[PDB]
RNA sequence: AUUGAAAGUUGUAGUAUGCGGUCCUUGCGGCUGAGAGCACUUCAGGAGUUGCCCGCGCCAGC
C-alpha cells in the first residue's frame, strides 16, 4: 500500500533497531545500573521466504543444532545465508564471520 | 173419613268355651383356568473450530 522507498527505509529502521540492543540497553533502571555488556557470541540467518526459527542460545549444544538446521535447510533448497560471530559453525557452510553488532546489520541491509 | 172407626206378631238371647299345621334333615362328597413363548434382530451424538491479537514494573531514590 506505501511506496516502495517507504517499505525500505522501514526495513532498514526495523534493522538498525538491533544497534541499541547488543550494546546494554536493554532492560529498565539504566540511570543507575546500566549492565555491564558483552556480546559473547551469535549467529544469524536471513534468507528471503519463510524458513525455521533458529534454536535459543539457553542451551548448552545449541551451536550443534544451529549447524545440523542450517545444513539441512540450505540442501531442502532455501537460500539462506548465514552470519556468524565468535563460532566455528563448521568449515563445510559458507558462513561470513563478522566481527561485531552493527556491520552485521550492514551486511543485513546489503540485501535490502 | 169409605167392609168402615182404634190395633209393634212384640220384649230378654256371645252359634260360644280349649287347640304348636308340629317333631328329625350337610343342596354334600372329588376337580391345576394347566402345559410350550427372546417385545428380539441392524444403529458413531458425528463432521469443521487458535482463548487469538496490542501491553517497559515504569521513571526521581549518595
Amino acid at each position: 500500500v506505501i511506496d516502495p522507498n517507504e517499505r525500505k527505509a522501514r526495513i532498514e529502521s526495523a534493522l538498525k533497531a538491533l544497534i541499541p540492543m547488543l550494546s546494554g540497553y536493554i532492560g529498565a533502571n539504566l540511570a543507575r545500573s546500566f549492565p555491564v555488556f558483552k556480546v559473547e557470541e551469535l549467529v544469524a540467518i536471513a534468507s528471503e521466504g519463510p524458513i525455521p526459527a533458529l534454536v535459543h542460545g539457553f542451551y548448552e549444544d545449541y551451536i550443534e543444532a544451529n549447524r545440523s538446521i542450517i545444513k539441512n535447510a540450505r540442501a531442502l533448497g532455501f537460500n539462506i545465508e548465514v552470519f556468524t560471530y565468535n563460532v566455528d559453525l563448521g568449515e563445510d557452510i559458507e558462513a561470513t564471520k563478522v566481527s561485531s553488532v552493527e556491520e552485521l546489520v550492514a551486511n543485513l541491509v546489503k540485501m535490502v
